[PDB]
């Protein structure tokens, strides 16, 4: 196999963060070198699977799953359904917590705690080289 890693990315749906996910994303494929597995690429398995099994199928293909928050569509739906894992000792740290950007989230997602955090772009050679790691 390749030494590359696939990462999902979750994250809110509201209009006014979709520039910050164009931005993250094109640092994920370029600076980070990751495969990106993005909602907004995948329409059409997401039609055919549903929301909740794509995300459950995504969730097991990524080697790094990411919460990507300012500072909900598929978002509250992902941590509904991710959260038990985050502290799971079967896939260490898997799930990562991402600031990046402006906006106003509504709900409360307290479990994102218990995940490595990184404030970008101050963080990014930290979450770069968490990635990294996983290609060892």
């Amino acid at each position: 196999l390749l030494p590359l890693i696939k990462v999902l990315v979750v994250y809110p749906s509201e209009i006014c963060f979709h520039h910050t996910v164009c931005r993250f994303t094109d640092f994920l494929q370029n600076y980070c070198r990751s495969e990106v597995i993005l909602e907004a690429w995948q329409a059409a398995a997401i039609a055919e699977m549903g929301p909740v099994q794509w995300l459950t199928t995504q969730k097991q293909a990524a080697d790094k799953v990411v919460f990507l928050l300012p500072s909900q569509d598929l978002f509250p739906l992902a941590f509904n359904l991710f959260c038990s894992d985050f502290s799971s000792q079967t896939h260490l740290h898997k799930y990562l917590v991402v600031y990046l950007g402006g906006a106003d989230l509504k709900g409360d997602y307290n479990a994102l705690s218990v995940c490595p955090q990184y404030h970008l772009m101050k963080d990014a050679t930290a979450f770069h080289t968490e990635l990294l790691k996983a290609t060892q």
